[PDB]
């Protein structure tokens, strides 16, 4: 029984991931990772060998949504209460005077000492990339502290409000500037700036300001949310409609001397590595490569489709921008013969099977850029876009992904010649989410019946030792796993209470810094993502 499984799972998290380091006076905070076999919590190793237990609240915002949803569907308020208590504790102890939290890519809390940590000593800064925190919960606990965070986030990460120069990181302890009252002057596409306007952090700026508007009716927040979203639309290629991952280019401060030194101070990294053969259109924002296209055509799309709907009449432009881009990506990059996307430049250039002729930001010389399989995160974004605009081009991508993923044939159109694979072994929570989206818009029973099968596969093959794991051999389970989130969304659908579970935007957290190896050496740019990929007996490789 799915709801019973999720309740048992969250009970297990609150037992095994809890603060066991302060006797009978524990904090409410949780460890990000737990070995489900032993209960060992995942640790970060600092240069002197001190071990901290990783508690990064930005990497727990799927769990927070799971706990809220579990309380809604079960009627047991203890999970909502604990999620609220964790939020309250972070505002009480881990929010600096500027409003920023000790979370994100380069800050976390040590569950043993309850001190904020900074694992990247050259980077003791605030960083959110495709995080999408559960601000709805935070506002219900403390609306002023949540608003202070969102304003402080923009205050630290907007380097120049006149031109909307943004940055993926921000400093703590900054005084508040003019914020939404700042004067703005729109600049031409790909103006040169120091700050890096990557859309993974831009996603979090747009989303947070939109939630501040939703909760506090802050019209300045909404104006700048829409303006920042527009910054990623204005530079899109005039002919293809593709792009963009960023809307500025790196300000060239020094002449480069080595291809393999990719510091942004030497200028746009794509223009260095691709400029000689491809010309001026080779800019970082225009590189439609694996990963970048997930941030653009999945994470940004999920958030903007939901925001566009929420805004009603004044969200129509946002919906058009978002769907137009997904159409362009399908038209140029999708290969329906083998369910791949072509690596591309946004001017329409195909980079399939291109061999890199020099070292650079996008790979060593000799690297071959290959078409890459379209994963289930794109099944979600194409399903949701089709619900808004019933375009057969969008359906073709959804149908190709589902077929490639072993789900069968979702039909030539919703409900037309459906032949789904009810014996599928697929256990991907992303596929479950996408099938619920196809079902919600079409009301075709077979899509939810297939979603039930995926849910049963998730329980059968990923519910292991009381936790959810991507493989039975993984060393650590992630308490932010989205398997239980998909299961709750399925239960909410079956119970005719879809609003019981927060909309899935595919956010996640990460932690990055130097990590100490057993020989005492420093492994720079280590990520907790890497720790969660280890199997039993495996260690991080240099
Ligand atoms: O595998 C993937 O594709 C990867 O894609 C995303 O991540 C990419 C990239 O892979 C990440 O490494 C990261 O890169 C950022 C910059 O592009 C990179 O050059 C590096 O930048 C550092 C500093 O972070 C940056 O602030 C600049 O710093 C200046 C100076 O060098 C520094 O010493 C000084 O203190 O501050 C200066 C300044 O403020 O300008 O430039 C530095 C440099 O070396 O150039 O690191 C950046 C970073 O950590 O954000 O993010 C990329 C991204 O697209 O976000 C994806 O997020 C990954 O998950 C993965 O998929």
């Amino acid at each position: 029984d799915r709801l019973t499984v999720v309740k048992q799972y969250v009970d297990n998290v609150l037992n095994k991931a809890s603060d066991t380091y302060h006797g009978d006076k524990p904090s409410p905070l949780l460890a990000d990772g737990v070995d489900p076999r032993t209960g060992q919590q995942l640790e970060w190793i600092f240069p002197d060998g001190r071990r901290a237990v990783l508690s990064n609240f930005s990497a727990q915002q799927n769990l927070m949504r799971v706990m809220s949803g579990l309380s809604q569907l079960s009627g047991d308020p203890r999970y909502q209460k604990r999620a609220e208590d964790i939020v309250r504790y972070h505002f009480q102890n881990y929010q600096d005077p500027s409003g920023l939290l000790y979370w994100g890519g380069h800050r976390f809390v040590d569950l043993k000492t309850l001190q904020p940590e900074g694992p990247s000593e050259k980077e003791r800064v605030h960083e959110l990339k495709n995080a999408y925190p559960y601000y709805d919960l935070m506002f219900s606990v403390d609306s002023d502290a949540t608003a202070r965070f969102i304003r402080g986030f923009w205050n630290a990460h907007v380097y120049d409000w006149r031109i909307l120069e943004t940055s993926k990181h921000g400093e703590y302890g900054k005084p508040m500037g003019a914020l939404w009252e700042s004067k703005f002057e729109q600049q031409p596409p790909f103006f040169a700036t120091k700050g890096l306007s990557f859309l993974n952090a831009g996603n979090d700026l747009i989303y947070s300001a939109s939630l501040l508007y939703q909760h506090q009716q802050d019209q300045g927040a909404l104006t700048w949310a829409k303006r920042l979203a527009d910054q990623y639309v204005l530079p899109r290629d005039a002919k293809t409609g593709l792009g963009v991952y960023q809307f500025t280019q790196a300000l060239k401060r020094e002449e480069p001397t080595d291809d393999a030194d990719t510091h942004s101070k030497f200028g746009d990294r794509a223009q260095r590595q691709f400029g000689p053969e491809f010309g001026p259109a080779a800019l970082e924002g225009n590189m439609m490569l694996k990963g970048r296209t997930s941030t653009l055509y999945s994470e940004n799309a999920l958030m903007q489709l939901q925001l566009g709907k929420d805004l009603g009449p004044q969200g129509q432009d946002l919906l058009k921008w978002t769907v137009d881009g997904l159409k362009a990506f399908a038209k140029y990059a999708y290969n329906d013969q083998d369910n791949t996307f072509r690596p591309m430049i946004a001017n329409g250039q195909d980079l399939s099977n291109y061999t890199l002729p020099r070292d650079g930001y996008y790979g060593k010389k000799g690297t071959v850029l290959k078409p890459y399989k379209a994963g289930n995160e794109f099944l979600i974004s194409y399903a949701r876009a089709y619900a808004i605009d019933n375009d057969p081009l969008l359906w073709k991508v959804a149908r190709g992904i589902a077929n490639d993923q072993g789900l069968g044939d979702i039909g030539t159109a919703p409900g037309k010649e459906v032949k789904v694979n009810m014996d599928t072994t697929n256990s991907d929570p992303y596929a479950l989410f996408a099938l619920l989206d196809l079902y919600h818009a079409s009301q075709v029973a077979d899509y939810r019946k297939l979603a039930e099968k995926i849910g049963d596969n998730i329980i059968k093959t990923r519910y292991i030792d009381g936790f959810f794991m991507a493989s039975p051999d993984r060393q650590y389970a992630d308490v932010d796993a989205i398997e239980p989130y998909a299961l709750l969304a399925l239960e909410a659908s079956l119970r005719n209470k879809p609003q019981a579970v927060a909309p899935f935007l595919n956010g996640a957290g990460f932690t990055e810094g130097a990590y100490r190896m057993d020989d005492g050496s420093a492994r720079v740019s280590t990520r907790d993502n890497e720790l969660f990929l280890l199997n039993v007996g495996e260690k991080l490789q240099p």
